[PDB]
């Protein structure tokens, strides 16, 4: 190969400790894998209390502090996997993403899964790439 | 940085119009993120009848005109996510994924999910890369 | 376009043939996109005896001959999904987990599905990236 590629993990105590063996988000060359946000409280390690639409403006402000550890915002953004407790959430957690993804929208896979970690009623992760952009038509 | 990656939102009218806040797919420098597809048609907006089979037909068709829409045919896929609503179609929707993916073929993960988007019976999303792409062994 | 990016196909006897029309995994530049591992053992084509544990090790064990295949271990790995029949098995998979991922945690999502192929306790799908790698911080 003609370069080694820069690895590098992406850790912000803005964002919840890791639950398990896993990083918040890998940073490779230009690609940032962002792992399953769950509506977390950064400093009480607990999910947040209201249910779904708490819990996924957490996770989204979650992913936000990720990104922006990584000199991202959600611009940067390029795919999402909402994971629901409940497909008939799917509503109320789209007008929460859209308080966050204001344009550029990522492509996105959503479904209803049989359980997510700690009971959470929404998991979202993402694939980012680092700017510049240059956004064309 | 020394290069501003291109990010282009992908968008057909061929394909269905988005059914929330995301693009069908985007493209950033080579590799095109495409959203989770369903058997939806792209002119009713509503799931064609007749189950599993033709939903699967139809949500790989709505996969290839959205390739079609990047430069990009079913030889350029790399992964797929198989999502079923019953795993007990995994071998129907083989069948039909043959008939799509015919060389070169993704990786691939598939699983059943406890519900998907519109009451479907599969959604599948996929990563490609935008070509030349030269095949070696 | 400046470039032909090489596409691969990854395979190795080692790990098992393929179930469907999918690839081990798939190589494009220096990306691996790995298809979901169960824990079926290479030769039987059969999940080994003895529930969530056993197959574990063994899905990871089949993960590590294709990282191989490719020039890799696990610690060219840099996201993963975990996919459980129990997200009761969480504890015991991150056990078996952290036997093979002993550094540089990839990203990561977990989350219990409906069901898996063959009736499995787990899937792990991953991406991995070709070194060389140089790990900053």
């Amino acid at each position: 190969q003609g370069s080694s590629l820069i690895r590098r993990v992406i850790s912000t105590a803005k964002a919840p400790g890791a639950i398990g063996p896993y990083s918040q988000a890998v940073l490779v060359d230009r690609t940032i894998y962002i792992s399953g946000q769950i509506g977390m409280d950064p400093s009480s390690g607990q999910l947040v209390s209201g249910g779904v639409a708490e819990e996924a403006k957490q996770a989204l402000k979650n992913m936000g502090e990720i990104l922006k550890a990584a000199g991202c915002d959600f611009t940067n953004v390029v795919k999402t996997t909402v994971l629901l407790a409940d497909i008939n959430d799917f509503n109320t957690v789209n007008e929460i993403y859209k308080q966050y993804f204001k344009s550029n929208f990522p492509a996105r896979a959503a479904y209803q899964v049989a359980a997510l970690p700690k009971g959470s009623r929404i998991e979202i992760e993402a694939v980012a790439i680092q700017g510049p952009l240059t956004t064309a038509s």
